[PDB]
């Protein structure tokens, strides 16, 4: 039986093999399935958007009760109310009239949604002929809408994706006025040149289609011959962008942090602090043991309140629970871990390409400043070689600094919080980027700057090891592959070598700066792991600094803190515990001791048989499989990053509690 | 033949004999003596010549209801009685200094094979002696043991004379005459004199007739030596589970429940604190601003042993101690057992032994079906009491539309064993199966050491042998077969073996089991103490049991000290147990060229340095090392940051 075991493990190996997360992968799909995919999804994205418009219906057009809160349409009801489809009103009238707009907006979204999904379908299965006109088209020429393709691009289509660059920016500029004119239109927003109005969304929704259509003109006629080879393969493109994408969504996430929380945004950010929101999930009215209510009603039992009915979600004030920084810090936070992991897809998808060429040989024939200059062992270790330096002498400058503070305000040593770096807080030519600066802003900047060149230490050895690396040209090796988990016990053992493994080093040590910022944007101390504890200086920060408002913890007593809230919600509790499940049994697949639980399957196995042949009469064989280091590797970081940040949106979901009181020396 | 030199197998039984390990032993009780003898002198409250004593220490409050027991100290309130109790102190820590210092020449001497005497200017044989004169000529026929099997009867009377010896020592210099009345220290000398009497009758019929049992363990030091630490352990885990029951019972009142009544100031504990622009002199307090103005400036705050409960932190230190020893002397005893288990498969003696506990399960037939009993009696177990538990914690929490009375309220403990728990609670009935399904999943990490130690069902079917005990894998072949080795087998022993080693801190801390979330204020909550007529008030929840437990850690500023280190330890084991020991290999080689680089360009002289990478077995090994000591350190602070069960339960909020 010895075969036909091996037949099954070699059914589930660590060499290259079709699996179920790479069929959509570049290298089976052309370019008019790459934009019938994308095309179908913006249909189903339009569908998505439509749900989360119902959804934020208060009161139906009927005029009957509609939905609770809910977190999705909060991080976009500030944008509703700013574009006039939504409105905060107490009237009930208004909150009936609002609730028709957003229906309208939802069905409209559907049929939009419809026809993109429909036209999605046809172009990824080839079959685009008009149903008017018996007549099909062609991908690579076509008119482009008739008479318009033929003034502007002179009624030719882009035949390679350096000339796709022209027509696109023109594309994109009917999208700038098509803005334009629906804000104009319908949403009676005139193009007025003034930034503190949304009517300047519209002003500039003309100046940009200006710009773009005159730019989609020079690219159509000079089309830009810088990174060719992209051209060539779909994932060397699809990579630079999504490198690309990252940074332009981590900018997002920065901007709308110091935008919302200006005094022009105030009518649809800070607004939100004078409401009452019934969250799903919150505590609700509880009721006795014995309580039944029949048609009389409260009859033989008592209930919690009384102000409202049995299980009923009880209110809660906006301003106690900071729900205006709430949504700030959902939607920040939402575009810069997104950020952070696009900009790292795009650096495995990109040695992902840059390993097929080094095996193929088209590595040495590239021409291109973008690889020519990166093909030099000497000048890779010396680019990392500074890397790891400045990343070595920045996460030791500041993690002292912060250990330090630590010890002075625990009082460890003889040491009082006037010893510490209280002092220390950026420079006055920096002072512009901060409100109230302190250390905790110097420790910010600098961990931020260290929580990136650590990450950059895998992205770095994913461009230029792929291949090869100066160790394994030394140890006479070849990484003949992205996932392949290790070379085995040989020469102190070689784990964690491809650049997949690398992705998971960029992704895992991504969770330090990914954490910096949680805890900077929720007003929570990191000058020291200790911030307001009952003991010997910790609540003597704000009188030592001068600091004009209280950060709710320090990194260790910030869980303490933030999760009082959390444990007195019957949801936000569900989501630590189910959190704090996911990550751990990512312990069981990350750990290196995938071959044990192989041999135990196959006692699994072999007892199943046992014990199913001696009660029953039938033969149970279901040869209980085990994932592969690179699968588990896979499933490990997933569960690892995918339950640690389950639980950080607690943190930003919990409430933001920092002050503007600073406490006095606890004296 | 795998590499053994290593600092860590340096003091291996490869590289010892007989006469060494005595010495060994020897030069460590030597050692104790003087570690018993600092553990006296920290706990004078108060000099002999009137000059303040030291403050309270976990060291010494661990042994001091022990002393409190033997009257070396007492508990009195005056410092009249309290200064002689420093001198009785400083009796015995001279005393331990003394013969701890006869202990370790005794074995510095037997280590270096040197056993002569100035005084007779004779030199002594190992293999053969009369054993002190007279008496052993009397009892051993003139001779001495010639092996493990014939050193137990003289090991037996040795054992016999140490009793006498403490029962003499209690009666003459402690003066407890031996009463034979179980609820005094006066029964401790009694027993301590039939103890003496069963020991020198069982090391007599010993010694007449050697004990044939297990022959091959006389043959090698490594196979004895895991079979003590098979039964040493097992002996540490009764020992704990005694000392619970035993602690709090009336009897033991005078010495653990007496703790309550004092104040105890303890070395890092919440001291008078000081206003910023504070300038002490030595007559008074100038233009400064100091709290309390009851103590000195800088002086650690007292402490209510009764609102601490220090009866029970005690109690509960010291269980703890001999239990979480008691489980690691476990597996290392099937550890250095299978240890011994490869060389025999090795060099091939397996086959030929009759010892019924190697005979035993010489088929590979027997071990798939007792390991597949261990393994299906593990998840039949770990499963039903899972589910009982996220049960109880889904009707408490109102999810799915349930109610704390579809809960597991009206399961507890039956009547039978009842007697075994002062009150019985649903907490009771989980605690027994988790222990059960905490023993039968790390149980099936030693079944493989033991059965698996050279070859498996799965390696002779692949065609592989595991020649050595510390191996980290066979490369990525077969999809993969890392942590395949009995060392490995050992750590996921101890790594699986966290879960009842922490339901058994939260047990005695008196926590909730029976659900991840009690007494939070949610929906039902804080309605367990009257949905099942509960006569305590447990602390916390599962989950619960870190934010309550952990108000007093943030209070001190060295139980949070604690808290950080110990978390910094734990996390750094993820470097040394994730796949990335290629990764660390390549980068460090990038960091000696950076190095070297740096090096040339800034300095004439270029100086390089070759950053060194652990392998996996050795990052396996620092790896559990980080994983369980980070784990631990910070258990410590569940235990002593006091002890928070109370005897009035909560009424329904409603
Ligand atoms: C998560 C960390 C990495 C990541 C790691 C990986 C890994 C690991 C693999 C891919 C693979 C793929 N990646 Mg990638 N990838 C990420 C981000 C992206 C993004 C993006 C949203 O910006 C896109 C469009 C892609 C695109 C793609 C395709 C080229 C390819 C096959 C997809 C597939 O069949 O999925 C599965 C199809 C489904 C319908 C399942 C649901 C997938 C949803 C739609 C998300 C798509 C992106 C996601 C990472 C795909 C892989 C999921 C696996 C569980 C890892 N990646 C980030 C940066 N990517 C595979 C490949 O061939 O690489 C050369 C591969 O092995
Ligand atoms: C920690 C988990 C395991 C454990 C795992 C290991 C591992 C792993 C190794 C040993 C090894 C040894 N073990 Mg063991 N061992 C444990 C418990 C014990 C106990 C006991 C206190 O009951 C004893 C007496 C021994 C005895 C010994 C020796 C036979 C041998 C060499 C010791 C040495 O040089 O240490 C180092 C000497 C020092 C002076 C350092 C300080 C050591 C102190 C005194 C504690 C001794 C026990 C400790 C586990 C030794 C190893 C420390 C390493 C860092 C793992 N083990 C528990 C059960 N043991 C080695 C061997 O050859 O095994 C065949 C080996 O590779
Ligand atoms: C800002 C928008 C993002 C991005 C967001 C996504 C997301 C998110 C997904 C895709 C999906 C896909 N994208 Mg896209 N897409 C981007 C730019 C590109 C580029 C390029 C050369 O610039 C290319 C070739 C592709 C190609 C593709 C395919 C891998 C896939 C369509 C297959 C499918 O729908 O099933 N994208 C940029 C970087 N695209 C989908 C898919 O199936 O991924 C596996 C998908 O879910
Ligand atoms: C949102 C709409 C989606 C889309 C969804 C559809 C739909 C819907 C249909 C097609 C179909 C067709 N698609 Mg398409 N397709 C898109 C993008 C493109 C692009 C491109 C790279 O820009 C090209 C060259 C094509 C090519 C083609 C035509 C050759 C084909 C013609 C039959 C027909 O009814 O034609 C009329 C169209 C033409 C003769 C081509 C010239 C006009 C433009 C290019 C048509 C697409 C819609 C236009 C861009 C929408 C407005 C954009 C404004 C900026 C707001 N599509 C746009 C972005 N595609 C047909 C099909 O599959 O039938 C089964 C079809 O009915
Ligand atoms: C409670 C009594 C424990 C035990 C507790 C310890 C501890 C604890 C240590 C040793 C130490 C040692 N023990 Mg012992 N020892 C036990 C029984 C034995 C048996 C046996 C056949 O039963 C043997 C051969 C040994 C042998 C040894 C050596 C491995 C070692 C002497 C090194 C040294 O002193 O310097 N022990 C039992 C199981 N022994 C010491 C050592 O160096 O271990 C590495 C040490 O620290
Ligand atoms: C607590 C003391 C330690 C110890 C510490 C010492 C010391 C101290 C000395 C020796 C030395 C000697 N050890 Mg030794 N050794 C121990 C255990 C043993 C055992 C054993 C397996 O029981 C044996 C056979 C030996 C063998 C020997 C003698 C042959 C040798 C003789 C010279 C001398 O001065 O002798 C007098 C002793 C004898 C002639 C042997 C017969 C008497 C017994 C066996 C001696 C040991 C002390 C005795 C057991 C203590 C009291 C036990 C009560 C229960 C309290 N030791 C005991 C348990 N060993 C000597 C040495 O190394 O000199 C450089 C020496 O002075
Ligand atoms: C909750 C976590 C968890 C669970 C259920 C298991 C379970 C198991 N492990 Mg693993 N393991 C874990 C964590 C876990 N481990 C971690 C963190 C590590 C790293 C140290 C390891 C390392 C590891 C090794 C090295 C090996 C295993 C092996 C095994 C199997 C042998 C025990 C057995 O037969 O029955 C034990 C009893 C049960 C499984 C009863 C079921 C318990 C519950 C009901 C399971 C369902 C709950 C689950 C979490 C649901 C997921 C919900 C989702 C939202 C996440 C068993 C399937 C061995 C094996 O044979 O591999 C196949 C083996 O060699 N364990
Ligand atoms: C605090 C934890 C910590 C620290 C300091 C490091 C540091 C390092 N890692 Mg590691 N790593 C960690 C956790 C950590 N890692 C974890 C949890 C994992 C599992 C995901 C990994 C996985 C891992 C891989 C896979 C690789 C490394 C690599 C590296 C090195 C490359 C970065 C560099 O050159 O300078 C970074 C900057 C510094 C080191 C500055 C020093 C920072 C402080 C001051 C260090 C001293 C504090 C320390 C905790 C003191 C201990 C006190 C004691 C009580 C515990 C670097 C030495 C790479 C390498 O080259 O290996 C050699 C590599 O391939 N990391
Ligand atoms: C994968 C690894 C990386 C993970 C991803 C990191 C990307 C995020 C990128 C950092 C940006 C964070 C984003 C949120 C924006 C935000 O917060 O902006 C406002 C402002 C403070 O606002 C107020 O915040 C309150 C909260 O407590 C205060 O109380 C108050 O006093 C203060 O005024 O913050 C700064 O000025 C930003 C500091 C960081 C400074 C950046 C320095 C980096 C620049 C130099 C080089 C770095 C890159 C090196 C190469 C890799
Ligand atoms: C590591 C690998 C595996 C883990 C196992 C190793 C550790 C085991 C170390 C024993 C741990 C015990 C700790 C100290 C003993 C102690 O507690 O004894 C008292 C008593 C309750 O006392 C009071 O405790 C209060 C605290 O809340 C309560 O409130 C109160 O109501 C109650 O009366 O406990 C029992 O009766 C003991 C329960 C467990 C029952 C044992 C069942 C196991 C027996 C069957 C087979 C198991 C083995 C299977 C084979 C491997
Ligand atoms: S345990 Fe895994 S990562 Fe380590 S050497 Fe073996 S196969 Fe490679
Ligand atoms: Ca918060
Ligand atoms: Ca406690």
């Amino acid at each position: 039986d010895a075969a036909k075991m091996r037949r099954f493990l070699f059914q589930r190996t660590e060499t290259r093999s079709t699996k179920w997360y790479q069929i959509f992968d570049t290298e089976k799909l052309d370019d008019e399935q790459v934009v019938g995919g994308h095309l179908a999804l913006l249909g189903v994205l339009g569908f998505i958007m439509g749900i989360y418009y119902i959804s934020g219906i208060q009161v139906f057009p009927w005029g009957a009760p509609g939905f609770h809160d809910n977190w999705f349409y909060l991080t976009i009801k500030p944008r509703m109310v700013s574009l006039g489809i939504d409105t905060y009103s107490t009237k009930t009238a208004d909150l009936e009239a609002a609730g028709a707009r957003l229906l309208g907006w939802a069905a409209f979204h559907f049929l939009v949604g419809s026809v993109l999904i429909f036209g999605g379908w046809r172009h990824w299965t080839h079959n685009l002929t008009n149903p008017f006109t018996g007549r099909c088209g062609n991908f690579r020429d076509f008119r482009f809408l008739g008479k318009f393709g033929d003034v502007v691009f002179n009624g030719t289509s882009a035949k390679s994706y350096k000339e796709a660059l022209g027509p696109h920016a023109v594309y994109m500029s009917l999208l700038f006025l098509g803005w334009g004119i629906v804000m104009w239109a319908i949403l009676g927003f005139a193009p007025i040149p003034d930034f503190q109005t949304i009517n300047s969304e519209t002003f500039m929704s003309f100046v940009f289609a200006v710009i773009f259509f005159a730019l989609g003109i020079y690219w159509w006629n000079n089309p830009p011959n810088a990174a060719i080879h992209l051209n060539d393969d779909m994932k060397a493109a699809f990579s630079v962008h999504l490198t690309a994408i990252g940074y332009i969504n981590i900018a997002l996430g920065c901007i709308a942090f110091v935008a919302f929380q200006q005094p022009s945004f105030a009518p649809y950010y800070k607004e939100l602090d004078k409401l009452v929101f019934y969250l799903y999930g919150e505590p609700f009215n509880r009721v006795s043991f014995n309580f039944v209510e029949q048609g009389g009603k409260v009859i033989s039992g008592a209930k919690e309140f009384a102000d409202f009915p049995a299980y009923a979600i009880l209110p809660k004030s906006g301003e106690a629970f900071g729900m205006a920084r709430v949504v700030t810090n959902l939607i920040v936070f939402n575009h810069i871990i997104c950020g952070v992991l696009y900009v790292f897809a795009g650096v495995y998808h990109g040695g992902q390409y840059l390993l097929k060429i080094q095996l193929n040989g088209m590595y040495n024939q590239i021409k291109s400043i973008w690889i020519t200059k990166g093909r030099d062992q000497e000048v890779q270790v010396k680019i990392l070689g500074t890397v790891m330096a400045l990343c070595f002498a920045t996460m030791l400058s500041v993690y002292a600094v912060i250990v330090w503070n630590t010890i002075c305000e625990l009082n460890i040593f003889g040491t009082n919080i006037t010893m510490s770096f209280y002092w220390l807080k950026p420079l006055p030519i920096f002072q512009w980027m901060f409100a109230d600066p302190s250390i905790n802003d110097w420790v910010m900047a600098h961990v931020i700057t260290a929580g990136s060149l650590f990450s950059l230490i895998a992205l770095v050895r994913i461009a230029f090891f792929a291949h090869t690396s100066p160790l394994w040209d030394d140890l006479g090796l070849k990484k003949n592959s992205y996932s392949f988990p290790c070379l085995g016990p040989v020469y102190g053992g070689t784990c964690g070598v491809s650049i997949q493994d690398q992705l998971w080093f960029a992704m895992l040590w991504g969770i330090k700066g990914l954490s910096a910022v949680c805890w900077y944007i929720d007003g929570a101390w990191i000058a020291s792991m200790m911030y307001g504890v009952p003991a010997a200086d910790a609540k003597a920060w704000d009188s030592i600094a001068h600091l004009h408002h209280h950060y709710t913890s320090g990194i260790f007593y910030y869980f303490w803190t933030e999760t009082v809230t959390i444990f007195s919600s019957s949801h936000l509790s569900t989501i630590l515990m189910i959190g704090h499940l996911v990550w751990f049994i990512s312990f069981a697949v990350w750990f290196e001791d995938r071959g044990s639980r192989l041999e135990g399957a196959d006692i699994q196995t072999r007892t199943i048989r046992w014990l199913g042949k001696k009660f029953l009469n039938r033969d149970v064989n279901f040869r209980f499989p085990v994932l592969t280091i690179s699968d588990s590797k896979l499933a490990g970081t997933f569960l690892y990053f995918g339950g640690t940040f389950m639980l950080v949106f607690l943190f930003l979901a919990n409430g933001f509690y920092q002050t503007n009181s600073p406490l006095p020396p606890p004296v």
